[PDB]
């Protein structure tokens, strides 16, 4: 019968766009491999009218497109973009709303952990290295978030549904950003000091309470560990949830944890004028606040031990 063509574009960054002629007689699949449209896998489907002009996103192929693809994301596992998009299928449909000039998420498929996520990105000074997170990044502080979420769920190999640890997100995320200036010097006390850089430097296991750090924690005979120089432009420290008073002003955001491991429920803390709970879309304050945390943020640039 008849042989039909429309002109579409193939891209694996949508940066660069690569004309192509489809015969509407094939399906996508049949002439370009696995292909999706705004995340939806049209692999198995033939080219509608409407589709001419529109962009699609095709697997890398060719050694042109698998150097766009590790240019655009920074990764060289073949099955990242269809996780993308596999994701991006669904993040699209969530609701972003805005919580004081925050963009949050609506509560779906247990993603507290990625509103929470979300919510901490925008208070703290990271510099993604992958041209596709800097660009979604930006996006997403402006409200458009659902690209970053499905390349959040990408890079951290998560599927939609399931539920994510915070500390484990950010940690990922943040071995894709620029930390290579941050430092931490910390004292042992014989009397040991050890020097940690970029990742390492920003994160700890073990108390929520900075000023605890500075003064000293105790680990395993005993000895004090306690930190004497920080160079970075905020810390997250992390421990298993517990009981805790978070103060106005003293800190700049923090975890909420409620249930067991893997499968309880976040919210997001952060002070402002008094303290906000940002629980996906719901929004309550209080001047005070005691209740379990697992995650907290403090703003930095150089401190100095006077011990
Ligand atoms: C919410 C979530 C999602 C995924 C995961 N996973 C852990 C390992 C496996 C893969 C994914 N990776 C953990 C949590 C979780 O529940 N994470 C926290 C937690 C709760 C209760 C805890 C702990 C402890 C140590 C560290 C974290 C933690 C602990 O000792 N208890 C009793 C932050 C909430
Ligand atoms: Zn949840
Ligand atoms: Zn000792």
């Amino acid at each position: 019968g008849e042989v039909r063509t429309i002109k579409v574009f193939t891209t694996v960054d949508n940066i660069n766009l690569h004309t192509q002629v489809v015969d509407m007689s094939m399906t996508y699949g049949q002439q370009f491999g696995p292909t999706y449209l705004d995340g939806a896998d049209v692999t198995k489907i033939k080219p509608h009218n409407s589709h001419e002009g529109k962009t699609f996103y095709v697997l890398p192929n060719d050694d042109t497109l698998r150097v766009e693809a590790f240019e655009y994301y920074h990764t060289t596992d073949p099955s990242f973009l269809g996780r993308y998009m596999s994701a991006l299928n669904h993040t699209k449909k969530w609701k972003y709303p805005q919580v004081n000039g925050l963009t949050s998420i609506k509560w779906a498929d247990n993603n507290s952990y990625l509103a929470t996520a979300l919510l901490t990105l925008q208070q703290i000074e990271l510099k993604f290295n992958p041209p596709a997170l800097q660009d979604a990044y930006y996006r997403a502080r402006a409200g458009e978030a659902a690209n970053f979420c499905a390349l959040i769920l990408a890079y951290c190999n998560k599927t939609v549904g399931e539920l994510g640890d915070v500390r484990e997100t950010m940690s990922y995320l943040f071995q894709h950003a620029n930390l290579d200036s941050c430092k931490r010097v910390l004292n042992v006390v014989g009397q040991q000091q050890t020097t940690l850089k970029g990742v390492e430097a920003v994160m700890y296991m073990g108390t929520l309470s900075y000023e605890q750090f500075k003064k000293g924690v105790q680990i395993p005979k005993q000895a004090t560990k306690y930190l004497v120089q920080q160079e970075s432009p905020f810390v997250m420290m992390s421990a298993p949830p517990a009981q805790y008073e978070l103060k106005h002003g003293t800190f700049t955001c923090a975890s909420e944890y409620t249930g067991n491991y893997q499968c309880g429920h976040y919210k997001h803390i952060t002070s402002k004028e008094t303290l906000y709970c940002i629980d996906g879309a719901l929004l309550t304050k209080s001047s005070e606040y005691k209740g379990p945390i697992t995650d907290v943020f403090y703003k930095e640039n150089s401190y100095t031990t006077t011990i």
